[PDB]
């Protein structure tokens, strides 16, 4: 272990710091007419650590609770 | 760890400071006639930390509460 | 950390100071005839911190209250 | 922090001093005939700090009061 004057390193630390903080993007569009809706699209993309997905699933009920 | 005269660094800190404070943009348009509406569009885009999305979902009821 | 004679910095601080104070623009037009209206358009665009959107939603009733 | 002989600075302070004092422009036209009106247009544009919009909304009743 030798200290470095620069914070540059390999991609392993970049991947770790990307995964630990978690990434999720939600996109949805709703179209309605005269009060009623005729279509509704909704989706999301998730890339995060495995620990938070258990918590997501138990929030939505997949995990035992 | 060596102190630097300039605050410039890699993109990891930029990504972290972007994600922690949270980003959300809401766009919607409503058109009405003689009192009644014939169409209404509404949507939003969210890019933030995973911690605040649990709070959003429990505010809207997805998370267990 | 080295003091600078000029306040110029990167775009991160500009983005932070833009987002913290909040931005919202409201545009609406109403057309009426002989007392009654035949059309009414209203919309707004919001770009602000995530903290104030919970307060907006609870003011309009989306957040639990 | 170094004192300057001139008050010139970046655009951040200009934006802050523009937003804090608040901007609102109201435009409306009313046309009437033999006592009764046949049309009336009214609109306004607002660009100000988020704090005063809560006060506007509670004045018009949107905010809880």
């Amino acid at each position: 272990a030798v200290e470095k004057t620069n914070s540059s390193s390999s991609l392993a630390e970049v991947i770790d710091r990307i995964l630990d903080k978690g990434i999720v993007i939600d996109a949805w569009v709703r179209v309605s007419l005269v009060g009623i809706e005729l279509l509704a699209i909704e989706a999301r993309i998730v890339i995060a650590s495995v620990e938070t997905y258990l918590k997501y699933a138990e929030a939505v009920g997949l995990t035992q609770s």
